């Protein structure tokens, strides 16, 4: 047992195998009932010692779709008191350790800070204090309502980072050397936080794994989403009304909304905009004129975050996670790809560029590469291009290792780098297989520690001339210049 006094009361953690670990430290009061929709409230001070040996409840979430869910096996924990954070440090009484703060992904609807694959022990054993946490998700986190502040989930993330600022020195960390990092929705959250004055000084460096500054819900779309949710619940689209809905009913309707938007929305239900594809993620942060007055990429184009060191990257075959496991790909037709390209204003022959660069010969494979570029690769490069004159540094990676799961159909799909970053390969066998290469997890994890420690991951910085990134792969990880250049240029005016 090991007892540490936070700014609001003592907590009891555990010191085993050379590392002190604290689980379930509250940073915000339970968001119950009407407080599903209020700003996060600092926990009520306490006397005595709060037990911090066990992960807390996690935020309410519906199951992943079955195929995805078979690859990403989530660990649910029941309860109401879920706005908590977790700390791993090698020595609470050390001074000046780098701090990493993880923001989990999961399309703003799923995930938790305490998933087994996000274990922080490997970072602590390398001399870094590691923090993870839960934030509000789905309707509760992000649905926009006239009588509630927008983007509670983002308010939660700011509150957790403010706890780290005001408490991490008591766990051995330097609050002036905080690296925030996330994957997918967590990385889009990092770009959103870089973009708002409300979070300046809460971190010195950022790592963006498969997420950029393109994910925001237009206020008029968020209103439509709320109206459909309330109609199916038989209530008014207000916090006053949704405060009383049993959570299982909230989740069931939330699930149907997400399925409908990820497919081909029915204009009769969703209006012309959403049926036309204006919404990529229906519970992404809304443009509120408070935290978001524009898409984060445009704030960053305006100089937001230019003082924060940046490490960014994507996987080679990102979108294959969402298209391949459900057998969708063999049925895709050339005319469908052409029509897809035509919504972005590109001619039919743009698909040949993908074939010429080895990014697909069949329409379905070409489609997956196109959407990989539109949602992940190009948005990441736009942030990097925006930082040409930034005083801080910018480094890039491509995670190219391909998983063998599902008979090789995924490639280097979305989320595949996570257990390599955390050296938790043995907890992600459903995604990476039973014998992934530990040497690569060593390489990737060590570069993350180097970047947290010094602001340099150990390879040349990214610039718009050579567009150099570190290509992570198993036998050999090595630098490459401007990968996939022809397919990149297709999007220049787009
Ligand atoms: O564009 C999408 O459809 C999408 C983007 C990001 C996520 C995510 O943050 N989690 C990874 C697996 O859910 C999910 C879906």
């Amino acid at each position: 047992e090991i007892v540490i006094r936070t700014g609001s009361g003592d907590v009891r953690g555990s010191k085993e195998n050379g590392i002190a670990v604290f689980r379930g430290i509250p940073y915000a009061e339970p968001p119950v009932g009407a407080h599903r929709f209020t700003a996060p409230r600092p926990p009520r001070p306490w006397d005595g010692v709060r037990d911090a040996t066990e992960f807390s409840a996690t935020a309410p979430r519906p199951p992943y779709p079955e195929a995805i869910g078979a690859l990403l096996i989530e660990r649910f924990i029941p309860g109401d008191d879920y706005l908590t954070l977790n700390v791993w440090t090698p020595d609470p009484n050390a001074v000046g350790l780098p701090v990493m703060v993880w923001i989990h992904g999961g399309a703003f609807t799923n995930g938790s800070g305490s998933e087994p694959v996000y274990d922080g022990a490997a970072f602590a054993r390398d001399g870094v204090v590691f923090v993870s946490f839960n934030y509000r998700l789905g309707i509760i986190g992000f649905a926009d309502l006239p009588d509630a502040p927008s983007n509670r989930g983002l308010l939660d993330q700011i509150a957790a980072l403010e706890w780290v600022r005001d408490n991490i020195a008591r766990f051995g960390g330097d609050p002036g050397n905080v690296t925030v990092f996330g994957e997918s929705a967590g990385a889009m959250s990092v770009c959103t936080l870089m973009a708002t004055p409300r979070a300046r000084g809460l971190f010195r460096r950022a790592i963006l794994q498969s997420g950029a500054g393109n994910m925001a819900v237009a206020a008029e779309d968020a209103t439509t989403i709320a109206a459909v949710i309330a109609h199916r619940l038989g209530v008014e689209p207000t916090a006053a009304a949704l405060a009383h809905v049993p959570v299982a009913q909230l989740l069931d309707v939330q699930q149907q909304v997400a399925q409908e938007i990820q497919g081909a929305p029915d204009p009769a239900v969703w209006g012309e905009r959403i049926a036309g594809g204006s919404v990529l993620l229906p519970f992404a942060p809304v443009i509120d004129g408070e935290l978001l007055s524009q898409r984060p990429a445009e704030a960053i184009a305006g100089g937001a975050g230019h003082d924060v060191d940046l490490l960014f990257g994507t996987t080679t075959d990102e979108y294959r996670l969402f298209l391949a496991p459900t057998g969708l790909l063999p049925f895709i037709t050339s005319d469908y790809v052409t029509a897809h390209l035509a919504k972005s204003g590109l001619d039919a022959d743009a698909a040949k560029a993908y074939t010429a660069e080895g990014r697909g010969e069949e329409p379905g494979d070409i489609l997956a590469s196109i959407i990989t570029d539109q949602v992940f690769r190009i948005p990441a490069l736009r942030i990097a291009e925006s930082r040409v004159d930034a005083p801080a540094r910018t480094f890039g990676y491509e995670f190219a290792w391909r998983t063998p799961q599902l008979d090789g159909i995924l490639g280097a799909c979305h989320a595949v780098e996570l257990p390599f970053v955390f050296r938790t390969l043995d907890r992600a066998a459903s995604l990476v297989g039973t014998n992934p290469p530990e040497e690569l997890a060593e390489t990737v994890h060590n570069a993350w520690v180097r970047f947290a420690t010094s602001g340099d991951p150990g390879w040349p910085a990214w610039n718009p001339e050579t567009r150099s990134v570190m290509r992570f792969d198993h036998p050999v990880s090595e630098m490459v210049t401007d990968p996939y250049p022809a397919t990149r240029a297709l999007w220049d005016g787009v």
